[PDB]
């Protein structure tokens, strides 16, 4: 069977992804934005792809045809209405005779769906898509579907959110609903300042870059924050109040695979995911009970499926959000490594064979450890002292772990920090902003957990300010 | 306009190649064999197309997703007769609505040009690219063409042989017929030992790899041997007793670019390219006739040619040979360097728009000064005694050359040697046995040659036998 891939930025990354991919199927590559590209990743598109396609109008010249080692964001515009991609997706499928469309990009998802509904081909479902990626269907989806219900408004104007502050109550979320990587999350607490940090954000907001193929009813959402309680659900330090859950859509019902712990955020920036979760078989229960109302309520048909959930009170699971593809860093790879299975290549048997393919039934498990994936930010040097407080960029030399930092039989499996000489701007969102990276292994969830902590703790970072 | 190049060894470089053609040209790849892909040219390829088309058929597991960094001759079976090639070719064209189609490899040069016919783009003509491949059809094309005629015979078996022998006489040239690179290239001089060395370079023949949609006549060629005379030609010391003459063929009418000196072979083994030449006007003339009559001899329509030529007594031309591509090793960019022409945007101006293209009017003049690319073999170090001669491989630690070894102001511009730790085979052909290469600039074609002299008897290679 020949799979197209959307190749873009995030979910299962190149690495994994391409190889995966090929070893059972012929796949054609379609890039929409060649400068959302690393060096990395073209090396790995045309090494696994039968044909690759680019889109044309993104060459203007030589310079053009640069790869970048790292993009956090892509930065060049791209303005072709939506229905235009459905066109230019439908065009490639018919060239090439497609069984099958993926992506690993969210801003993909909504047209991708409509392509394979015209070509009568498995998806995520059009009117299902949508409501994966404007957070306000999703949220709604969401209360619809009977899973912890909470208040939210569409917010446009500084009038708008003053009204949802009065309807919602404090402590208050504010996001935008199209985007990701927790860009422009912000915690209302404070009536006070309230108004004037949505300024802040609704300025912040028109100067990121999106596609003009991004649709949605409102820029903003405000809804309740969900509160978290930690000690209702573990039953050890080192973990936070979320995790995220990894499934498959299949003909319309929901397949659970693998549950992540996480460590705690830096705000908003996430910090670590340990495959798989150490949480109780009650508590996995609940969380995939939520997942599979969240997500057949999204009425999603064939897809991946990456949703967070808040670990809430009297063990409820709180919705936070959900996407039609796959987990993004190394969750991917890492269930594979933890437990053999490889789910790009079980959502690639989906698409191109529905429940044919060789779903696991239930959870996966008898782990034979866990296994950590974890960054560092510059904040965490700010949070160390390692980087001075009065500093607004600086550049990077090197970054070191001391030893005697690892608990139990926990260990480093692969570290990489940024490399010798690295430009580092301190004035840009965390998120985009990770300096280091690191994979633990070990038999011991809390043990590794603390390692981690310990890490982040005592890290040693070279600079010059 | 799109452009689909056809993408082999050979010819113009890929180094040159893709990003001289994508500065005014959307080229589409065809990869027909994978495994002829260096990782270098695959990354070139990816860089600079628009689409890659590889050959399904080619892949049969992960291992084969692998580029080496080197290929001195496609390993690997092809086995789809010529018929097939051309389809594919068309489908390909037909894909992406290609305005031309262009190769840099001898091994598909007849196939694509059916494919132009067929498609109505311009070409090097079907009947004229069978001349051009078929050195028997080539031979008796240019014994037609009214330039110097030797005495040819098809060969197969020892009996073919044998004849071949008593009609023609020693001096005799036994070669192959569809091959390149002087492979199995043989000078017959003893009548003794004459079948002898048909017996072993029969043998040797078969165990070389080639598609099978390279048709010929017979397996080889018997013809005079051309003698050199080089003192009717050079007043000075340091070339050979040939030369190479770079074209472009448009509309059917010959354009020459440029004239290419050599330094001596090592047996049939090419050692180094001057461009341009330091013949006279009047001999590069009757070498442009030559080549002119030739190539239009062959009925050449449009491409790129590349002529070999022997400086015979009484400043006769004689054909060695003409192929309807472009040169290889580095004398199409060396081209560029010198006179500022870019051949290849030249080719594809003249596939895409005829004689409308910018064809030079005459050989290009006023060279600012003469540009060498030059390899060093197993068999210099050989006859240097660097390398004992019992010696059937060896492994290669470095290769070092001495100072005061340049003539005049002549320099060295870029050196490059085998990787420290390469392992060299010492039984097969010099051709596909180069460890090291260079390139010299001056302003002093003698003094140029004659560095290149002292380099090849100086340099000093480290290795362990
Ligand atoms: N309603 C909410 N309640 C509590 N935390 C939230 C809420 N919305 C977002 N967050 C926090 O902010 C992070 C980013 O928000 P999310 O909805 O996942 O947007 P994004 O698509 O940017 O990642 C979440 O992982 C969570 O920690
Ligand atoms: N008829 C000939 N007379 C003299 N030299 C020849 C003849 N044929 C081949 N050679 C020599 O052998 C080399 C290789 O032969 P050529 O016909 O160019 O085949 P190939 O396609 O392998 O390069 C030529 O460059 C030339 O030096
Ligand atoms: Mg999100
Ligand atoms: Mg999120
Ligand atoms: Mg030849
Ligand atoms: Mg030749």
């Amino acid at each position: 069977k020949t799979v197209l891939v959307i190749a873009d930025l995030g979910g299962c990354p190149p690495h994994m992804f391409y190889k995966s991919a090929a070893e059972k199927y012929n796949l054609v590559s379609f890039i929409p934005r060649p400068f959302a590209i690393t060096a990395s990743h073209a090396a790995l598109i045309e090494k696994y792809s039968v044909a690759v396609i680019k889109d044309k109008d993104y060459f203007k010249s030589l310079a053009d045809f640069e790869h970048p080692d790292s993009i956090y964001w892509a930065h060049e515009d791209h303005n072709k209405p939506e229905e235009e991609v459905v066109e230019q997706i439908v065009k490639v499928a018919e060239m090439f005779g497609a069984d099958a469309i993926t992506t690993n990009n969210e801003l993909f998802i909504a047209p991708m769906a409509k392509a394979c509904e015209r070509l009568g081909l498995r998806g995520a479902g059009v009117q299902a898509a949508e409501n994966a990626r404007d957070k306000n269907k999703m949220r709604d989806a969401f209360n619809k579907a009977g899973v912890k219900s909470i208040k939210n408004k569409r917010v446009t104007t500084l009038e708008d959110f003053r009204a949802a502050l009065e309807e919602i109550g404090t402590p208050l979320i504010l996001k935008p609903t199209y985007l990701a990587s927790s860009i422009g999350v912000t915690l209302i607490t404070d009536t006070e300042t309230a108004e004037d940090e949505f300024n802040r954000v609704n300025d912040y907001l028109k100067s990121i870059n999106v596609p003009k193929a991004v649709t949605f009813e409102a820029p903003f959402i405000a809804e309740e924050f969900l509160q978290g309680e930690y000690g209702d659900w573990y039953q050890t330090e080192g973990y936070s109040d979320y995790i995220s859950i990894e499934g498959i859509m299949a003909d319309g019902e929901y397949f659970p695979i693998a549950i992540h712990d996480k460590t705690p955020q830096i705000g908003f920036t996430e910090t670590s995911h340990i495959t798989p979760s150490i949480l109780d078989e009650e508590a996995k229960k609940k969380i995939v009970e939520a997942a599979k109302k969240a997500n057949e309520g999204l009425g999603l048909q064939n897809c991946a499926t990456h949703t967070e959930i808040k670990l809430m009170k009297n063990r409820e699971p709180g919705l936070i959000e959900s996407a039609a593809r796959f987990a993004g860093w190394n969750m991917i790879p890492n269930i594979k490594k933890v437990f053999g299975l490889d789910m790009a290549q079980l959502l690639l048997d989906v698409l191109c064979f529905g429940k044919d393919a060789d779903l696991p039934d239930g959870l996966l498990d008898q782990e034979p450890y866990y296994v950590a994936d974890c960054h560092l930010y510059p904040q965490h040097f700010k949070q160390n002292g390692q980087i001075p407080e009065t500093a607004e960029d600086l550049v990077i030399e090197a970054i070191d772990i001391p030893d005697g930092l690892l608990k139990g039989d926990t260990e480093i499996v692969s570290f990489s920090a940024a490399a010798p000489g690295t430009s580092v701007d301190l004035t840009l969102f965390e998120a985009f902003n990770s300096i280091a990276a690191f994979e633990l292994k070990g038999s011991n969830s809390q043990d590794v957990a603390e390692s981690i902590r310990q890490i982040q703790q005592h890290a040693k970072l070279t600079a010059k300010y």
